[PDB]
């Protein structure tokens, strides 16, 4: 028993890490088949990124101008293009490390792994949340750019996220592997703002869960409460209104435990109202909302990749 | 910017694990050059584990007795011998997915990374501190054991914890490469408990500086404090007594910043006296003691390996 945030072991993604130079910006990238993808601004100097036309520099750069190189290797680039904010660099071999793989857009509240990287060399791996209002609040640092985030199933890797911006608030913002941002932010150096900062409820409720299947219940009690109820208390609190998809989704869990999701509800809804009065809860003295149902499941049986 | 709990990437480690399987217990092994590491109790039915006697369990086992399997194939073992509470089986192949390695045995407050696996399959990795009561705040679920924890210098593997043993307080237990425990505790189902928890307070320092680089500073308060006096306060929270040697190791840290290690332990001092009144530092509410000043140094400069 005992209950961690854990990434996906990082293994088939290392193996897909490798360095993007161009002109002076050097960033990673991720080498899939004879594909290695980046993010466009790459090819921008400091100047270029107050305000980047990506067409009109992109035009001044040839395959010959992209310097990728695998640990030792240099990969020959025989084509390239940009789709949407990423840049698809065709190499003339194939990475014989690529793992079975998928490109996903993952939706707001749900997690992943990323594995920071430097130079095309990875430094460690930690797990995250898109949230709900797109911004990831990570550890990535200058270089870091074309860091991926990614899931695991069984031997198959999602890619869900490359990144691209710091914003001057701190958090971080990126793309989909087609190289779509999550939410309304562009790769410009401007002043772009994250909406209000809202907590997962559902992932909340999850971690509740994770908390009573390992011992921790002193926060159970004696109330339940109506889905509508509870809205108007997670309005006031800025978490994520519940609704009918998300019980569902925590059916396993409440059968489990016997704890009817509403009842976990209640038990919610006198914590925020309360606070913790100087408690925790599985070390913590907030309310985590950084692990999914599934992400319960899969840790409190112990799936393995 | 931004400051996580990250482990190391897992792939030097993935390749070196395997599933070690005598009579009806399965668990992990650590597969290096041509010999394979797991817990001795590997042997032990549940009702052996209430008192085992493994010198005598261990007479009854043969070479052939020790199924290892490496992915899907089958390993065979060539020779076993018992060194303090893990087993070495040689096998008659070395790993050629062997990375550069060491065996070390780690001190109390120093961190690494667990590799979580199931019949020799990983399922995550997250970072964790040896506490100064010699357990581990893992998840560590049946079949776990046999899972290693570990750092990387570059290329090289540094092996620090196997995971043998869940104490009934639901904290964990286990060794070093060489099968001595960390602590006093033994590979037998009793009573065993460990002492009084106590903070990491060298930690707890470097995590401070984490935030201030960081930008989260409302914690730095006017005052200053001498070693003694806040070691008195120290005492009263239960937190490990502050040394001349962990000032210097902060030294580095209090360069960049400017902040005078003791100046630090007085806004450190404030904290326990008062709490965080509702407020938060790097996103927690608490006073996080996970992160080592190499730690913090190895983030805030974006090490790779």
């Amino acid at each position: 028993s005992g209950f961690r945030k854990m990434a996906f072991p990082s293994g088939k993604v290392e193996g897909c890490m490798v360095q993007v130079t161009c002109g002076t910006t050097t960033l990673n990238g991720l080498w899939l088949d004879d594909v290695v993808y980046c993010p466009r601004h790459v090819i921008c100097t400091s100047e270029d990124m107050l305000n980047p036309n990506y067409e009109d520099l992109l035009i001044r750069k040839s395959n010959h101008n992209f310097l990728v190189q695998a640990g030792n290797v240099q990969l020959r680039v025989i084509g390239h293009s940009m789709q949407n904010c990423v840049l698809k660099l065709k190499v003339d071999t194939a990475n014989p490390k690529t793992p079975k793989y998928k490109f996903v857009r993952i939706q707001p509240g749900q997690t992943f792994s990323v594995l920071a990287c430097y130079n095309g060399s990875p430094s460690g791996v930690y797990q995250c949340a898109m949230r709900p209002n797109f911004i990831i609040k990570g550890s990535f640092l200058n270089g870091s750019c074309g860091s991926v985030g990614f899931n695991i199933d069984y031997d198959c890797v999602s890619f869900c996220y490359m990144h691209h911006m710091e914003l001057p608030t701190g958090v971080h913002a990126g793309t989909d592997l087609e190289g779509n941002f999550y939410g309304p932010f562009v790769d410009r150096q401007t002043a772009q703002a994250a909406g209000t900062d809202t907590t997962i409820t559902v992932n909340v409720l999850a971690w509740l869960y994770a908390a009573v299947i390992n011992g921790d219940r002193w926060f159970l009690n004696r109330f339940t409460t109506t889905l509508n109820d509870f809205n108007l208390v997670a309005m006031k609190y800025n978490y994520e209104p519940l609704t009918q998809d998300h019980v569902d989704i925590l059916g396993p869990l409440s059968a489990q435990t016997g704890i009817a999701v509403l009842d976990m509800c209640a038990s919610l809804k006198e914590l925020l109202q309360n606070g913790m009065n100087g408690r925790t809860i599985l070390g913590s003295a907030l309310l985590e909302d950084e692990f999914t149902p599934f992400d319960v499941v899969r840790q409190c049986s112990g799936v393995t990749f």
